[PDB]
DNA sequence: TGGGACTTTTTGA
DNA sequence: TTCAAAAAGTCCCA
């Protein structure tokens, strides 16, 4: 159910401007009404512009057709259109429609129970409205998605939510010059598999407005980031998008009666964005955000990808049968040649990486079952059955007691910076203990033709600076509230630079290693080093 | 007695 | 062959 405050702004969004004089005869649509939240709203708004201009319509119009006792069966003959999938919530509707007036006459509404993605639409829509259903992988059948890919092929692919689809319809059924306006999950803004969906709508419509609620917890007891669309058809030159991004995510949809006063107060911030400039991940920064992120692309000559390998964790297959305690008393049974370090994300701190409690068992390097049967039959072999469902024990690849991906044993041995994949600040530590991971955390190591330009101490000096943390965060992709993805892909974006400042910021870098390594805690002193830090990489950026 | 955050491994390429 | 992205269910406490 959506909450009502969003459903008002949304139906006002669409109709507060319509001419009723001009188009008395406007068509509008709801795809998943259900209990029919939004159609009730349009219903009364219609109401309400018809009988103000009552008489005006009289005057230009046929006189006897326009008339107030009229009005409620011009509406639901031809104003109101839904469609859902549910007929209990459908007849529902119906009979809340027509207890609006309170057949006597021929009364006919618009309600149709059908597959909103397979119904062929015999006219377009001069508005529509809605919120289009989160049900997805679980629910859907073998035969439906492999229609969904065949009919939405231009914004559906592999495992792609069922919404992108409804934006295909909705788009494809809405008039020349005609208004949407829906709420849907916010994940297709930046997630990869919504590129081609966003190209879709960039390249369509105008989209008009934006109201992202980032984590809000704007659906009661569901997990869903949700955001507001608003999108014409107009004949518009300019199309620049207003942005209503939040601020508070922690606040409850109760402030005021409209959401208009939640969107102007300061728990929300507005900016403009040019459509035509869209990149094609909708990064959506204000104008000081954009200029900080221009100023450091150009100041940087080098970027991590430029001058470093990045690489993604051990993925076991299963945990359970190769990492231990490192003070389990089953390592004894194992060759200290056979046993490497492992750490997970908690691990992971600003600069270095807290001691491993933790012992991986490399059983790829184990050659043969009988020399080694005693870690085969008393440790790993408690899951294999489990092992032998894997994906490669099966077609043969890897043997059950083998890591599924086990990486290369080079990489992780060696000096190297490593990084939690999902965390709420910019943490990079260097590696000082050959230290293994699973895929919660990434490594990378600098190329050797770069060792003599960049050192470890500086990267990670420079990349957990404040002024990085919000270079990072600018473009970094948003899951959960208060969480940013740490992953390659956006992480070896990051460009960084190197001038006179180099040698003091090292140094600065040095002495905070020194200080966290250090058993005895003086950690206070960090906080006062990476002030001067900071500063001086401001004074490189010129910020 | 109800309500949210969390890391392992499955899978396309 | 192996990379890496993203899907995915179990749990507890005041
Ligand atoms: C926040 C919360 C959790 C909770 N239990 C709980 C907690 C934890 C974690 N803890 C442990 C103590 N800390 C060190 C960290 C937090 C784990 C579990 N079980 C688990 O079975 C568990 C443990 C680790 C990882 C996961 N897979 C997932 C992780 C993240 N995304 C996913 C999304 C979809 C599907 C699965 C996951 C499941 C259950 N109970 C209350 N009250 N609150």
């Amino acid at each position: 159910y959506t909450p009502k405050i969003i459903v008002d702004y949304i139906v006002k969004k669409t109709l507060k401007n319509h001419d009723i004089i001009k188009n008395p005869y406007p068509r509008i649509l709801d795809i998943s009404c259900g209990c029919g939240n939004f159609l009730l709203e349009v219903y009364d708004i219609l109401y309400d512009l018809f009988e103000e201009n009552i008489y005006e319509l009289k005057k230009k119009y046929d006189e006897n057709y326009w008339t107030v006792d009229n009005i409620h069966r011009h509406i639901l003959n031809y104003c109101i259109y839904g469609a859902d999938i549910d007929e209990k919530a459908i007849s529902i509707l119906k009979d809340s429609l027509t207890n609006k007036k309170v057949d006597e006459s021929d009364i006919k509404i618009n309600l149709f129970c059908c597959d909103s993605l397979k119904k062929k639409w015999r006219y377009k829509f001069d508005y529509i409205v809605g919120n289009p259903p989160y049900i997805g992988h679980k629910k859907l059948e073998k035969k439906y998605k492999k229609f969904l890919l065949e009919k939405y092929s231009e914004v559906y692919k592999d495992k792609a939510d069922l919404y992108f689809c409804f934006y295909k319809k909705i788009i494809d059924i809405l008039k020349q010059g005609g208004i949407g306006s829906v709420i849907t999950p916010r994940y297709f803004l930046e997630s990869l598999s919504g590129k081609d969906l966003r190209e879709y709508i960039k390249s369509n419509v105008n989209v008009q407005e934006i109201v992202d609620f980032l984590g809000a917890n704007i659906f009661k007891n569901i997990g869903v980031s949700s955001c507001i669309l608003t999108f014409d058809k107009k004949k518009t030159k300019e199309t620049y998008i207003d942005v209503f991004k939040i601020k508070n995510e922690d606040i409850c949809i109760n402030k005021f009666e409209t959401l208009e006063e939640l969107l102007k107060s300061s728990k929300f911030e507005h900016f403009n964005i040019n459509q035509r400039l869209l990149s094609d991940e909708w990064i959506l920064v204000n104008k000081d955000d954009e200029t900080f992120y221009n100023k450091i692309q150009e100041k940087c000559k080098y970027s991590l990808e430029d001058i470093a390998i990045s690489f993604q964790g051990i993925i076991t297959g299963c945990d359970k049968a190769f990492i231990l305690s490192k003070d389990d008393v089953k390592l004894n049974l194992v060759d200290d040649k056979f046993l490497k370090c492992w750490i997970k994300s908690k691990n992971i701190n600003k600069y270095i990486v807290d001691k491993s409690e933790y012992r991986l068992i490399y059983s790829n390097d184990i050659d043969n079952e009988n020399t080694n049967k005693r870690i085969l039959d008393e440790i790993i072999g408690l899951y294999k059955t489990k092992l032998e469902n894997r994906r490669e024990c099966k077609s043969g690849i890897r043997k059950w007691y083998e890591l599924q991906w086990g990486r290369e044993k080079l990489f992780f041995e060696r000096k190297k910076i490593m990084y939690p994949y999902k965390s709420n600040e910019n943490r990079f530590a260097i590696d000082y203990d050959n230290n293994f991971s699973s895929a919660d955390v990434y490594s990378f190591f600098i190329k050797e033709e770069y060792l003599d330009k960049f050192s470890y101490e500086y990267l990670v000096g420079i990349l957990n600076s404040s002024v990085y943390d919000k270079y990072f965060k600018i473009t970094a992709k948003k899951m959960s509230k208060n969480i940013y993805d740490y992953y390659p892909n956006k992480v070896m974006k990051i460009r960084i630079f190197r001038d006179n400042n180099y040698e003091e910021i090292e140094n600065l870098s040095k002495q905070i290693i020194s200080i966290l390594l250090n058993k005895s805690i003086d950690k206070g002193k960090v906080e006062k080093l990476q002030i001067k830090m900071d500063n001086l990489i401001m004074d490189s950026l010129g910020i």
